[PDB]
C-alpha cells in the first residue's frame, strides 16, 4: 500500500464521493462537516433521521458538493449492504468509505452480557465487513479508500470495555489481513486504520464524566482521520498525550510482518 | 500474579480440567499430558468416535477421571450446558482450557460474510459463553482460564482474515477482563497462548505446498500451554524458534498499560 509522499491539501476531497457512518453526531458528524467544507459529495447514515437531517442541512450550508442521508440500524446486515447501493446511485460512484459507527456502550464490568458482546461484534465489526464487501466494486473503480475508525482499546487492553475492545481488536486483525491480501492481488484500494484516544464527543464525555482523563478535540481528530485516508496511510494515531501517541504503535509487529512478506510469496 | 515456583507435574494431580477441541491436534495432547499428571479431565469436540478413543487412552495413562461430551461450539446452548454437565461430572473445576477452532479457510477473502460470522461465533463468542458459564466454579477453586491463540492473533497475515479477526478478538476481550478481575479482586488467572507452526495434522495439511521453518512438536507445545496455565502466567509464547518469540513481544503495549493503571 503506497501512500502519497505529499502534504495533505484540502482540495484533494473536492468532488469526491464519500460515505460516513455514525455521522449524526460525534467524530462522524465532524467528518461530514470537514468534507462539506471541502466541497465533497457526502452521504451520511445513522439510525435517527431528524439528527441526520440537521447534519445534511449544515453540510450544504457549509459548501458540500452534494449531501444526503439514509437512516437505518447497522444491526441490519441487509440494511448495510443496501445502504451502500442506494448511496452509490445517489453520488454516481464511490471514492471513500469511512467506517465510524458503534453500538451504544458505556463503561461497565463484564459479568454475563453475551448479548452485548455479540451485538458489539455484529455492529462494531461484522457490519464493517458487509459494508466493505458491498462497496469494493465501486472502490476498485475509483481506486478508493476504506477508513476504519478504531481505538486505544483496539491496540491495548483496558478494564471496563471488554466487548468494545474485542470488536476493535477484530477490526485490526481483519482489515490488516485484507490489506496484505489487496497488496498481493494488486487491488488498488487503500485501508487506513485509525487509533483514537478519548475524544470530547458528547456521548464519550457523558460516559466518563464520572476521574481526570483529558479528552482531545473532536474537530481536529475528525480532520486527522480524513487526512490519513486521503494520504492512503495505514494507520493514523490521535490522542492528547504524546506518550500515548507513541506507545500505541507496534514497531515489533511491523518488522515481523515485513520479514514474513519479503520471505514467503 | 504468576506462581513463584518451577513447574512440577504433580501440581495438576487431582485438578479438574476441561479441554475443548480435544478430539485431535494440540487439544488431544493436552488431554494426554494432564492424564499422565493424574488430573480429572473432560474433553469435548464434535467427533464422538475419536473422543471415545482418547478418553480411553487417558484412563490407560494415569487420569483420575476421563469423560467426553460431543457437540458443536457453533451452539451457544450446548456450550453453556457443557460446562454445567462437566462441572457435575467432576465436582468442581480448576482449569478451563479453551482451544477449539472452526475449520480455517486459507484463501483470499472475497464475500463470505457467513464464514466470518461463524469464525467469530465458534472461535471467539463460544469462548466467552464457556467462560461466563464456568466462572462461578472457577472462582471457588480460584482457578485458571487458558486461551489458545496464534502468531496470527498478534500480527497480521494474508489468507487468514476471518481467523485473525477471531484470535485478535480473543486478545482484546480476555486481556480487558484480566484487568477487570484484578481490580475487582477476582482470583481467577487468565493465560493467552501465542503459538507458531505446530505439527498437527491440520497444520501440516495446511502448509503442505510451501516450505516453512521447522514445525514444532505438538507434545511439547501442549505441555508448555499447561505449564504456563498452571503457573498462572499471563502469556505463553511457543514456537520452534526463540527468535519468533523475541520478535513478537510488544514492550510498548506493556508500558502503556502500566501507565494507564498507575492512575
Ligand atoms: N469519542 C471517543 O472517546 C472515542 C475513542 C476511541 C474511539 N472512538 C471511535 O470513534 C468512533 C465515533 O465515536 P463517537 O464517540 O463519535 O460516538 P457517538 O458520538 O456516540 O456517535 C455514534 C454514531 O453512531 C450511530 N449509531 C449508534 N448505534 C447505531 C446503530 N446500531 N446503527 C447505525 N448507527 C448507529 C449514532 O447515531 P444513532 O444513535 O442515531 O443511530 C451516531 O451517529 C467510534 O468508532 C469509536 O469507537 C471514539
Ligand atoms: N497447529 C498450529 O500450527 C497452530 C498455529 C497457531 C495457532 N494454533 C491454535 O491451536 C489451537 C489448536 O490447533 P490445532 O492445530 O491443534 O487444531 P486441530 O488439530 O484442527 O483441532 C481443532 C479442534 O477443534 C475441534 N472443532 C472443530 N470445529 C468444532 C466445533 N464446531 N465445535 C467444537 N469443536 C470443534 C476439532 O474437533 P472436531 O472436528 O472433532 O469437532 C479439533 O479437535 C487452535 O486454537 C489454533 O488456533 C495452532
Ligand atoms: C506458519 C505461519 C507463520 C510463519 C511466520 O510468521 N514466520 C515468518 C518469518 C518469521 N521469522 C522472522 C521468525 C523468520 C525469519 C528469520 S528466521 O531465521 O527465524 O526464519 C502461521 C501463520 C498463520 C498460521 C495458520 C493460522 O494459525 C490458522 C490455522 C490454525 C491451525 O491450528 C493450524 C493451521 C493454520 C492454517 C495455521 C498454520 C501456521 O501455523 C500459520 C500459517
Ligand atoms: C482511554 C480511553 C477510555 N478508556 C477507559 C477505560 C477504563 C476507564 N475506567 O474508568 O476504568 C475509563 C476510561 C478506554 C480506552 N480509551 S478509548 O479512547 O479507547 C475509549 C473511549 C471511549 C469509550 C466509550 C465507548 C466507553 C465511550 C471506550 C474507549
Amino acid at each position: 500500500q503506497q501512500p502519497l509522499n505529499e502534504e495533505f491539501r484540502p482540495e484533494m476531497l473536492q468532488g469526491k464521493k464519500v460515505i460516513v457512518t455514525g455521522a449524526s453526531k460525534g467524530i462522524g458528524r465532524e467528518m461530514a462537516y470537514h468534507l462539506a467544507k471541502m466541497g465533497a459529495h457526502v452521504v451520511v447514515t445513522a439510525r435517527s433521521k431528524e439528527t441526520l437531517q440537521k447534519v445534511v442541512s449544515h453540510c450544504l450550508e457549509l459548501g458540500a458538493a452534494s449531501a444526503h442521508y439514509i437512516a437505518g440500524t447497522m444491526e441490519d446486515m441487509t440494511f448495510a449492504e443496501q445502504f451502500v447501493a442506494q448511496a452509490g446511485k445517489l453520488m454516481g460512484g464511490l471514492d471513500m468509505l469511512i467506517l465510524n459507527h458503534i453500538t451504544n456502550t458505556s463503561l461497565n464490568l463484564f459479568h454475563d452480557d453475551i448479548h452485548h458482546v455479540r451485538k458489539s461484534m455484529e455492529v462494531n465489526f461484522l457490519s464493517y465487513v458487509v459494508l466493505t464487501v458491498a462497496a469494493l466494486p465501486m472502490l476498485k473503480q475509483s481506486n478508493g479508500s476504506i477508513v476504519v475508525v478504531s481505538s486505544l482499546a483496539g491496540k491495548v487492553a483496558y478494564p471496563m470495555v471488554a466487548a468494545y475492545s474485542a470488536s476493535k481488536f477484530a477490526l485490526d486483525g481483519f482489515f490488516s489481513s485484507i490489506r496484505k491480501e489487496y497488496s498481493v492481488s494488486r487491488v488498488n484500494v487503500s485501508i487506513t486504520l485509525c487509533v483514537l484516544g478519548l475524544i470530547d464527543t458528547e456521548t464519550a464525555m457523558k460516559a466518563v464524566s464520572g476521574v481526570h482523563m483529558q479528552a482531545a478535540p473532536k474537530e481536529e481528530c475528525a480532520l486527522e482521520i480524513i487526512k490519513g485516508g486521503a494520504l492512503r496511510q495505514e494507520e493514523v494515531y490521535y490522542d492528547s498525550s504524546l506518550w500515548t501517541t507513541l506507545l500505541i504503535r507496534n514497531p515489533s509487529r511491523k518488522i515481523l510482518e515485513f520479514l514474513y512478506s519479503t520471505s514467503y510469496n
